[PDB]
């Protein structure tokens, strides 16, 4: 339901919740209860012009004036008894600025009540929230975590609670207003004008609709427009994550072909909002305007010939239903607020209550002192929740004796740990339950069983605070005399002094982390603190550097001993001094027995040690879109001065019920009336085009600056592909988001500084020139009222990344307490990582209590300075008509001339894409769009015109990563070739061999070893021809989305694509039946959906790439990387077959790679030793004669 969302409140906050809606109904009766102070002014007004008009002529009065000049003095002369000073203005507007101004104290004194005491009643609601989610969360069991992420959990948690801070906070408080100004905004209409506000009421649908989808399709059109965008989204970032082998071809100038037509789907999605955005504010001030001519006309019939209504009652029930459906069309977008809230919050009413299978809890159990551990398996059956169908334990029938070692060795996965993470509980068994000494482990106290048990994972992880505290979780009585003795035993004791401070040190997680094999010694120390009697250790040496390898089995197989440890081996040898082996094939051990008891026999492990213990830019790059920012703006400037002249035919109409021939009235006020049906079919033409014209500027810019950008991010140097401050994570997501801002500094910014300059000075026109001795009173208001309508946007959305850096430090000690969850919950308690979140809760509740009143007196002082700029001003007005002949037209018309043109300054000025947000994010891609690369495509294009013929030199070529400055130097290398040849790199792994002929692709740069060609310098000679005449082969398989031709089509960049090797490349290349194999010809999608081919299998399609080709050079680096027995044999005949016309580089990393095909040069520090053929080797050190040795 709805009401559920306030399921958490509690009784202080049911009444800080009553009193802020009362005085919320209590504040939105004033904007429509005000015009009944507006509607007996215009008529006191009225009566004193009538009078005072009358009382200048001597006509049909001709012995006398009325009762004026001493008939209402003498003995009772009053013919008429009205026409005097009796209606004084002096003494009458003094009385209706105590009104005016009596509302602008209460309604600054309950519009800081209606929101003050809201979004402290929400976000005292959401620290009881949040809180509570999290304490069950870390209550369910490991299994659940096994189904729910832990990056979706933290989005359910700071992003998902923050939709229902919309639907509480003040989204509530600003809705009980906008829903009590329409019940009595309309209704206070028919309790007068009951036949004059049907025929108003009568159009007030097409008003309702239209204010509704000004507020609610912006706030719709966000994802309704940001996913047509990504079909570009990802040939985007399929090359800029491809860029390799885009470069390695050369196929750039037909690769922005597929970003050049692929754009347009947005490029008239956005042309699409222009319109229906700015087609929908012409189509409010159609309406208004056309029912102003609707109620003047109509309404002066019954004002005249009934007498029924006053001309202040006229103008008091259509000014009451104008208002009354402004707040009924401009209170939906504060109700879509609801609905994302209650629909995004059944995740988090579903996570509250689900009471789990095991609690990790202490209460509800079953206590057992002096174990013995007497660890029993009973036959089990097991699946997983995640994979529930596989049986991983099958009848497992064992025992563990007390008191000794007992190791586990399994095939490969077969039953890891999975058998032992049952005996610290993290799952069920469904049949058979398992018993130690006596008692099984269900129906037991979890809290009693996870203290006698001791964990060391696989891999180690510890936690945020200090190493000698973070030793301190388990047993969390023990003290620095106690901790001390355990990381004496863990090898931690030298890691005192290396360290640099003694135990306290922070960097476990915070300032530099340990290196792989010595967190692990802190894990020793953590678990044995505990005094445990049950060790278990799941490949403790799994994945660490063989230095401290055999360092930390000197802490297990020398020291440790004493107790029950349940171990696995990762290497065997060292289990082989133990008491048992009961190692399995699948899910049932077969043999307990030790290693001479296996000696006799074959079972699990001797069959394994057989084989193992052998701004100016910006319009001139927008140049060509000259005609739709003067057309643009033409129709700007026309329906800017559209305010300010609706101030001066309203106040016009409103002179004209004081003349005093009947039929000048009806002639009159049927004239001005007609004005705005004018003004009907004006401002809606000039209104469409205002919204059109910069929505084609701002999106034939942001299309053309696109196409431009990649071209240029494409044309540039791998060199910075792989930097780290534009990864391809970060170089597609800019140009998605700055290519947006920057249509807001040209398009939609002169239609600001266009369309509210002709709206002021247009104003002050009017303002002055009927009487300025008024407009510097009013305007003495002018920047409250103006600078106070974008002065909470601009508080409000740099006060909600406030609190996105308070609850940022919320979101670091949830996901170091879920990522791990399997460490928390082994180790002792998460009691403290609960009791840690209240403790940084209390954080962004003091930044949403200073949110209350920050936005109270930015909202309340932001709505009364329009109802004392009334009392300001008609105070000093009645001073003016009195005893100066101002006459009374004149005051409704420079007030309502510097006030509509003071809040349309600021109501326009918040249409504004940040002009700051522009230059600095258009000078980000200025820099891309003309950077100078150091080697580059575009460039010197014709240094060319030497055949090739296979002699490619090498002479002590030094290198360097200079994005990844791991080291400073590579060693220079000399290796002189003669063509169909192979040079035949083996040796150094690591930057030494690939990276040494990865350079002979133009990617990187000689930091200095002038390589030749035919005695030529290769920098200068253009790599147009160069990367022409080559062919690579990649390491790892990357390839497009197309189909299986489609990237043989791409084996060319310019080059006439054959047809003809279609049929010669499947077939050398060791595919002409695998295509054939396949249901399907060509139509077998490689990347998209098709076919999810292996490493084997997809490698056969690149060979064929470059084989299509024509080049002096082959690149063979590190083909048969898949150990798939049959297809890494397989695809070893396209690489020995591809010859005859080939300057290769084959490494040959492994034996089954051709060995007798030329010499070996490269070694471990890349340098040039052992230069002799493969019958040289055996004299000195080979690779052959090092894998036999
Ligand atoms: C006079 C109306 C409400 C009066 C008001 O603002 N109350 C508080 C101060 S006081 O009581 O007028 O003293 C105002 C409120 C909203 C106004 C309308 C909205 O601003 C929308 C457009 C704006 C255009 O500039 C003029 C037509 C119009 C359709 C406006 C006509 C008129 O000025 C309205 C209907």
């Amino acid at each position: 339901g709805f009401f559920q969302l306030f399921r958490f409140s509690s009784s202080t906050d049911i009444w800080l919740m009553f009193v802020g809606s009362l005085c919320a109904f209590l504040h939105g009766i004033a904007q429509p209860g005000v015009l009944l102070i507006f509607g007996t002014m215009t008529d006191v007004f009225i009566d004193y012009d009538v009078e005072l008009q009358e009382l200048q002529i001597p006509g049909k009065a001709c012995v006398n004036n009325t009762i004026v000049w001493t008939n209402s003095s003498l003995n009772q002369n009053m013919t008429n008894g009205t026409r005097c000073g009796l209606l004084n203005i002096e003494s009458e507007m003094i009385k209706f600025a105590s009104y005016y101004a009596g509302i602008a104290v209460a309604v600054l004194i309950t519009g800081y009540i209606q929101i003050c005491f809201w979004v402290i009643a929400a976000a005292r609601q959401i620290q009881k929230m949040r809180k509570f989610y999290f304490r069950r969360i870390m209550r369910m069991e490991i299994g659940w975590f096994d189904c729910n992420s832990v990056g979706e959990l933290n989005t359910r948690f700071s992003d998902d609670i923050n939709k229902i801070n919309d639907a509480i906070a003040d989204q509530m408080a600003l809705f009980i207003q906008r829903m009590t100004s329409t019940i009595c905004g309309f209704l206070l209409g028919f309790f007068r004008g009951w036949k004059l506000t049907l025929v108003i009421i009568s159009v007030s649908p097409l008003i309702g609709i239209g204010a509704a989808t000004i507020g609610l399709s912006v706030s719709k059109f966000t994802d309704y427009e940001l996913k047509a965008y990504a079909k570009a989204g990802v040939v985007a970032d399929e090359v800029i994550s491809s860029m390799r082998t885009v470069a390695a071809f050369g196929g750039e100038k037909r690769e922005v072909e597929r970003y050049e037509k692929n754009l347009v789907f947005a490029q008239r999605w956005g042309i699409r909002k222009g319109i229906v955005m700015g087609f929908f504010t012409g189509f409010v001030w159609c309406l208004i305007f056309l029912c102003y001519a609707l109620a003047f006309w109509y309404g002066s019939t019954l004002v005249l010939d009934e007498g029924e209504y006053t001309p202040g009652t006229l103008v008091q029930i259509f000014l009451s239903v104008i208002v009354g459906a402004l707040n009924l069309g401009n209170a939906s977008p504060c109700l879509e607020a609801f609905a994302t809230g209650r629909a995004a919050a059944t995740s988090i009413f579903e996570t509250i209550d689900r009471k789990p299978i095991i609690d990790c809890m202490s209460e509800d159990g079953y206590k057992l002192d002096r174990i013995k551990g007497e660890i029993e398996f009973h036959n089990v059956t097991f699946h997983y929740p995640s994979r529930p169908e596989v049986k991983i334990l099958n009848d497992l029938n064992m025992v563990i004796k007390p008191g000794e070692m007992t190791a586990l060795v399994g095939p490969s996965g077969a039953g890891k740990s999975t058998a032992l993470q049952l005996i610290q509980r993290f799952y069920d068994p469904c049949e058979g339950m398992v018993t130690v000494d006596g008692h099984d482990i269900r129906s037991l106290n979890i809290q009693w069983l996870r203290d006698q048990i001791g964990i060391v994972e696989q891999e180690p992880v510890l936690f945020s605070t200090t190493i000698a505290e973070n030793i301190r979780y388990g047993r969390e009585d023990a003290t620095m005399e106690d901790i001390v003795q355990a990381a004496k035993e863990a090898n931690a004791y030298n890691f005192i002094m290396d360290l640099p401070q003694q135990f306290d040190t922070l960097v476990g997680e915070g300032g530099g982390q340990m290196s792989g094999g010595q967190k692990q010694r802190v894990a020793i120390a953590r678990a044995l603190i505990r005094n445990p009697k049950i060790l278990l250790l799941d490949m403790a040496t799994s994945a660490l550097d063989n230095e401290s390898e055999a360092m930390v089995q000197e802490v297990l197989s020398k020291i440790q001993h004493g107790h029950t440890i349940i171990s696995v081996a990762h290497r065997l040898s060292t289990v082989r001094a133990a008491d048992t082996i009961i190692g399995f094939e699948h899910g049932t051990a077969v043999e307990r027995g030790t290693h001479e008891e296996l000696l006799e026999r074959k079972g699990v492990y001797f069959t394994l040690v057989t084989l193992q213990s052998q701004v100016r830019r910006i319009l001139k790059f927008s140049a060509p879109e000259w005609p739709y920012m003067l057309v643009g703006s033409v129709g700007a400037a026309v329906n800017g001065t559209v305010t300010p002249l609706y101030a001066f035919l309203f106040s016009q109409i409103l002179g004209t019920f004081s003349i005093p021939d009947k039929e000048e009235q009806r002639s009159q006020i049927n004239g001005v009336c007609l004005l705005f049906v004018a003004m009907g079919c004006v401002s809606l033409f000039t209104q469409f085009l205002q919204g059109y014209a910069f929505a084609k500027s701002g999106e034939l810019l942001t299309k053309r600056l696109r196409k431009f950008g990649f071209r240029a991010m494409l044309g540039q140097d791998i060199a910075w592909f792989d930097d780290l401050r534009n990864s391809p994570g970060a170089l597609t997501t800019r140009l998605a988001t700055d290519a947006s801002q920057v249509q807001g500094a040209a398009g939609s910014q002169i239609g600001m500084i266009v369309n509210s300059f002709t709206n002021v000075t247009v104003a002050m026109i009017i303002a002055f020139s009927f009487s300025w001795k008024l407009s510097l009173v009013i305007l003495c208001f002018f920047p409250f009222l103006a600078l106070s309508g974008a002065t909470q946007t601009r508080m409000l959305t740099g006060f909600a990344s406030r609190d996105k850096q308070a609850l940022e430090m919320v979101g670091q000690i949830t996901n170091e307490a879920l990522s791990n969850i399997r460490t928390v919950a082994g180790i002792g308690k998460e009691r403290r990582f609960i009791e840690a979140l209240e403790t940084e809760l209390e954080k962004p509740f003091k930044t949403a209590i200073q949110k209350a009143n920050i936005y109270g007196f930015c909202f309340a002082f932001a709505q009364c300075i329009m109802f004392i700029a009334n009392s300001a001003s008609y105070r000093y007005g009645g001073y003016l008509i009195s005893n100066e002949g101002l006459h009374f037209s004149y005051v409704f018309r420079v007030i309502s001339a510097v006030v509509l043109s003071a809040t349309a300054l600021g109501r326009a000025f918040s249409y504004t894409p940040s002009y700051a947000k522009a230059k600095i994010s258009a000078a980000r891609f200025f820099q891309l769009l003309d950077r100078q690369p150091p080697i580059s495509v575009y460039n010197t294009a014709g240094e060319k015109w030497d055949n090739f013929q296979g002699k490619i030199d090498f002479v002590d070529c030094k290198f360097t990563y200079p994005s990844r400055p791991d080291s400073q130097v590579l060693n220079g290398l000399s290796v002189s070739i003669s063509p169909g040849q192979t040079l035949a790199f083996v040796g150094s792994s690591g930057c030494g061999k690939s990276t040494s002929i990865q350079l002979l692709e133009r990617f990187y740069d000689p930091d200095q070893g002038k390589v030749m060609i035919d005695g030529h310098d290769s920098k200068k000679v253009n790599v147009q021809f160069l990367r022409s005449n080559i062919g690579i082969v990649s390491q790892e398989p990357v390839l497009f989305a197309c189909s299986i031709m489609d990237n043989i089509k791409y084996g060319d960049n310019t080059k006439e694509i054959p047809m003809e090797r279609v049929i010669a490349a499947a077939k050398q290349a060791q595919l002409h039946d695998f295509v054939m194999s396949l249901p399907e010809k060509y139509e077998t999608n490689v990347g998209s959906q098709g076919s999810q081919l292996s490493r084997g299998e997809k490698q056969r399609i690149a060979i064929a790439r470059a084989i299509v080709r024509d080049p002096k050079i082959l690149l063979l680096d590190e083909a048969t990387s898949a150990l798939d027995t049959e297809s890494e044999k397989t695809v070893q005949v396209a690489l020995d077959k591809a010859r005859e016309g080939r300057t290769c580089i084959v490494i040959a990393h492994r034996l089954s790679t051709i060995q007798n095909a030329d010499i070996i040069a490269v070694m471990a520090q890349g340098v040039v030793i052992e230069k002799g053929t493969h019958e040289e080797l055996m004299a000195q050190k080979g690779a052959y004669y090092k894998l036999v040795t």
